């Protein structure tokens, strides 16, 4: 029910000023861009939830199938009594892990780490009900800034799933992994999900689905800006574009102006122009090679002790330690 400990390191005024900075810089750049963190307002989070069920979007259910068939092994390997989730704690995946920990009579604690306090409270209620006696310590924070705020209590399995790590470009990605590694004690383990290089047709379709749901998700970032900063983006005037970048081996999401657009962002006293056909970068989703996952982990000071992958080789999960 209501039993909970919650620490909150996020302030609304801080979030608001960050959006102002990001939007000003991103829209005044010669190559325009917007950071994908701003996708996830209430509407956008709901749209992403739907993306996880699209037939083209294999990542979620591929990862889920790996956990479904190997959760006992994962939990045995970790030997952890505390599950730290860098993410919501809402999904079936969380419960696969928690169930496996309970089955092994190891489970003592759940530490959800997410940017939305409301979601954390909901997760706390649900998990508290399903696993009576469990200690729940929630942390409201940004996983690029507040990893140091995660409690060091217990033997901890830190999980970072869904190929979230792929939404970070190499430099911030390496900084994140190194920082996370520095918070791990002997006994702690990292469970990392990484989407893998594969047929490029399948990759693009996964980010450009027939139903146009991803397109709606992408364009919604314009609605966020419109609402929060009093802008006048015409969402209809922008086309969703998903590209495979073979040099960097990553999917890229873009918004392309159908015709010349003049956008006023009132809250920034800012005007910007899009030429007909001008494209704005809104997200990258890096795809990994198995051998390189080992290397990126090692660079962060982490040793990969276990590697699970589906039989098609579509997706990978790593267990790593200090
Ligand atoms: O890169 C991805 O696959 C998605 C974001 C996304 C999904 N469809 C379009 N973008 N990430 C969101 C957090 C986990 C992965």
């Amino acid at each position: 029910h209501m039993a909970l400990s919650l620490a909150n390191y996020l302030a609304a005024d801080s979030a608001a000023e960050a959006l102002r900075r990001d939007v000003r810089a991103g829209l005044t750049a010669t190559q325009k861009s917007l950071p994908p963190k701003w996708f996830y307002d209430a509407v956008g989070s709901d749209l992403f939830d739907q993306i996880t069920r699209l037939p083209e979007y294999y990542p979620t259910r591929t990862e889920a199938q790996i956990l479904r068939t190997r959760s006992a092994e994962i939990i045995s390997a970790a030997g952890a009594d505390t599950l730290v989730e860098l993410g919501s704690g809402t999904s079936e995946k969380t419960r696969m892990l928690l169930d496996a920990m309970r089955d092994a009579e190891l489970l003592r604690r759940f530490i959800p780490f997410d940017v939305d306090a409301g979601v954390l409270r909901s997760a706390g209620a649900a998990i508290g009900a399903e696993y009576p006696g469990i200690e729940i310590d929630a942390v409201c924070g940004d996983f690029e800034e507040h990893l140091g705020k995660i409690p060091h209590v217990g033997r901890r399995l830190v999980v970072f799933l869904g190929s979230t790590i792929g939404n970070l470009t190499p430099a911030p990605r390496a900084e994140f992994l190194s920082t996370l590694a520095d918070t791990l004690q002997p006994g702690d383990s990292l469970l990392l999900g990484t989407d893998l290089v594969k047929d490029t047709g399948r990759l693009v379709r996964a980010y450009d689905d027939a139903a146009g749901v991803t397109a709606a998700f992408n364009r919604n970032v314009l609605a966020v800006v419109n609402r929060e900063l009093s802008a006048d983006f015409d969402l209809d005037a922008f086309e969703h574009v998903a590209k495979w970048n073979s040099d960097e081996e990553r999917i890229e999401m873009w918004l392309r102006a159908r015709t010349a657009q003049h956008v006023r962002v009132a809250a920034l006293d800012l005007e910007v122009d899009f030429a007909a056909g001008e494209e704005m970068l809104t997200e990258v989703s890096c795809k990994f090679r198995p051998e390189n996952v080992v290397a990126e982990l090692a660079e962060a000071g982490l040793r990969q002790t276990h590697w699970w992958t589906d039989p098609a080789g579509d997706f990978g999960l790593s267990l790593a330690v200090r």
